């Protein structure tokens, strides 16, 4: 796979989100990787619904925690592969109470048809998102709270307890790192970033890697 690669480069990652107090992650994680592969199946960037997830998939438990893998079966098989544009289904939970669902009002911003569910490797998962585009990963972010820059080598990597999205990596540097975008501001991290070391399953990292299918 290539040395290094930065989703960013190609304009593909839409801007650092804000979960606010909703335990909401995993929707955050699982939007922002379809939010990528639609762009990278060649449709105008588009920022999408968090919230039409975190009402309506009854499956995940709103802002009391979900998984990526359900969440992207919901959308196929209980939303026709529809996920609404966030400007006609805004986030409306970062106080930490998710609104009842709306069925009605919304605009469709991209259509998924399936999901994949990476192998446990980080290299594998490397070499999957060189070339097909960020990855929604689960990671034990328990540590993360005061990470404001650096690679992360410190991760506590017990349980897992947060979904968040591989944009890159960089296999060239003393410490490799990957690259890794998180829902808690643009305040936090690196621009709302941040980088954790690839090759030890830093926080679990390998564990639990899919993404959306477009097309």
């Amino acid at each position: 796979a290539p040395a290094a690669v930065d989703w960013r480069a190609r304009g593909a990652v839409t801007a650092v989100k804000d979960q606010g107090q909703c335990g909401s992650c995993w929707a955050f994680s699982a939007i922002g990787n379809v939010e990528c592969q639609w762009f990278l199946a060649g449709h105008p960037l588009t920022n999408l619904s968090e919230q039409m997830l975190v009402s309506c998939d009854k499956t995940d438990s709103g802002c009391s925690g979900g998984l990526m893998n359900n969440a992207f079966e919901w959308i196929v098989q209980e939303n026709n592969g529809a996920v609404y544009t966030e400007d006609s289904y805004p986030y409306a939970s970062g106080e930490g109470i998710s609104p009842p669902c709306t069925t009605s009002g919304h605009t469709v911003g991209a259509t998924i048809t399936g999901h994949v569910e990476l192998p446990q490797d980080e290299a594998q998962i490397a070499a999957w998102l060189a070339v097909n585009g960020p990855v929604a990963v689960a990671v034990d972010a328990s540590s993360w709270m005061t990470y404001t820059g650096g690679v992360m080598t410190s991760c506590v990597s017990e349980q897992l307890d947060h979904g968040v999205l591989l944009v890159g990596y960089n296999d060239s540097a003393a410490v490799p790192y990957w690259i890794i975008k998180n829902s808690w501001t643009t305040q936090w991290g690196e621009e709302g970033y941040i980088r954790i070391a690839k090759g030890s399953n830093q926080c679990l990292v390998k564990e639990e890697a899919s993404s959306a299918v477009v097309g």
